[PDB]
């Protein structure tokens, strides 16, 4: 198996083995010549100010270390495309887990949600803060051993140097209504986490009844909840989801409110008043 590309630092190789393909990202099999452990050689679809901004953001993502965040090895612009090297995750995501077991056990849902919340609190407390802008169950990877989860797919993330981000990107099912207004903050990762928790409690894509991305845009910007919202059996999970997907960003719960919620700590014994 001869390698077909090499990272600029000379550390990572690319193999012509496609593992997955999405709307803008193709996952190849890569190798870390320092350790000979395989990595993920991901290739994404690509002014000078944005190019210089890109070099600084990659250097900060390159320095992140947190047990609930996939390691960001390197990234650069190639020849028309953006290469992104991260950990080759091989235990499946929370989407493949939901697509397999259909029902997620309540204790499993809370344990993984708390780790996701700790992963989001890490990005939001960086200097400058980092918005994921693409949180969903397929960007949350199960890690061995002990089955801890890490947030990955930082290809759409931004460092918050100003007060607000503007670019309208992400996955429509998980995008906050103010994202289409080109003026939003880190509250969109809470909104997407509300849809992640909705996906884990219903085991389907939110707004699956919509025909395309425009219908999702029309419903969300009108303050209409997805049809799977009223299918949530656990009232505690339903109220938390409602507290995250609120149409007004200023009314939504915060990460600290979620991390301190009495729901994510009920696995200490019986449910008592
Ligand atoms: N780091 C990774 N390690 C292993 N498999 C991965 C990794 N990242 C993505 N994949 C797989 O590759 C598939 C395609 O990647 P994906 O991230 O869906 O592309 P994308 O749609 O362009 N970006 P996204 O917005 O997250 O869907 C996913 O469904 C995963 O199964
Ligand atoms: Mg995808
Ligand atoms: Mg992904």
């Amino acid at each position: 198996m001869k390698a077909v590309a090499t990272s600029p630092s000379g550390r990572f190789l690319k193999f012509d083995i496609e593992l997955g393909r999405g709307a803008f990202k193709t996952v190849y099999k890569g190798l870390d010549t320092e350790t000979w452990v395989e990595v993920a050689w991901c290739e994404l679809q690509d002014t000078k100010a944005e190019q210089q901004r890109f070099k600084e953001e990659a250097e900060m993502l390159k320095g992140l270390q947190h047990p609930n965040i996939v390691r960001f090895y390197d990234s650069w612009e190639s020849i028309k495309c953006i290469v992104l090297v991260t950990e080759l995750m091989t235990s499946g995501t929370l989407k493949t887990y939901l697509k397999r077991f259909k029902v997620m056990k309540p204790k499993v849902l809370r344990s993984w949600c708390r780790q996701i919340l700790k992963g989001l609190q890490f990005l939001h407390t960086r200097t400058p803060p980092i918005i994921h802008r693409d949180l969903k169950c397929d960007n949350i990877f199960i890690t061995g051993p002990t089955g801890s989860v890490k947030i990955g797919d930082l290809g759409l993330a931004t460092l918050m140097r100003t007060s607000f981000a503007k670019s309208v990107i992400g996955t429509p099912e998980f995008m906050a209504p103010e994202m289409y207004e080109e003026h939003y903050d880190e509250s969109v990762d809470v909104y997407a986490f509300g849809m992640c928790m909705l996906e884990m409690a219903t085991s389907e894509y939110p707004y699956s009844e919509c025909q395309n991305a425009a219908q999702i845009y029309r419903k969300v910007t009108s303050g209409i909840k997805p049809a799977s919202f009223n299918k949530v059996t656990d009232p505690e999970v339903k109220e938390i989801i409602e507290g995250c997907i609120r149409q007004n960003k200023s009314e939504r719960l915060s990460i600290r409110d979620l991390l301190n919620h009495a729901f994510f700590a009920e696995d200490t014994g019986l449910r008592v008043e």
